[PDB]
């Protein structure tokens, strides 16, 4: 997970640049800026080698002591987390958008009955967010995010949705 959350009080990615671009220095070394941020004295906060961190929650975000003498220390720029539109696992979780199958099919509402009757109502499956003609897994089978298609010949089909990369 290479984004923060908020202002990376639990990022533990492996950026090592800091917002003007210099490179991290090393949270063991006292070369070049001596400090007290050492691993032992913030265990759980993940100082290890020269990535950039937020130990003690600050505005800023992660940040390092950076290679440049002249620069003590220096917030890092990573992207918030942003990441929607994919699955965990097989997406018993899923609750983004896509209405599209494998197959390129365009998903049949959950609460129409056209062209496929079924029993895949939102007052039958509360909490699994059957709106709209939106990919859902409610039952938590392994083909990941389906639905009822348009296709008549095609009563139900998963859909095609990436695995997630910035969950943990």
């Amino acid at each position: 997970r290479n984004c923060i959350i908020g202002k990376g009080r639990s990022y533990k990615g492996t950026v090592s640049i800091t917002k003007s671009g210099i490179k991290c220095q090393p949270w063991s070394s006292m070369i070049p800026h001596e400090h007290s941020f050492l691993p032992s004295s913030y265990r759980g906060k993940d100082l290890q080698e020269n990535y950039c961190r937020n130990p003690r929650g600050e505005e800023g975000g992660p940040w390092c002591f950076t290679s440049n003498p002249e620069v003590r220390y220096e917030v890092c720029d990573i992207p918030q987390c942003s990441e929607v539109e994919c699955i965990i696992g097989k997406g018993r979780s899923y609750k983004g958008t896509v209405s599209i199958t494998k197959s390129g099919i365009k998903c049949q509402p959950w609460s129409s009955m056209i062209p496929h009757e079924h029993s895949f109502l939102p007052s039958s499956y509360r909490g699994k967010d059957l709106q709209e003609n939106y990919c859902r897994n409610p039952r938590g089978e392994e083909g990941g995010p389906w639905c009822f298609t348009s296709n008549p010949e095609v009563r139900y089909e998963v859909c095609d949705i990436p695995q997630c990369s910035e969950v943990e």
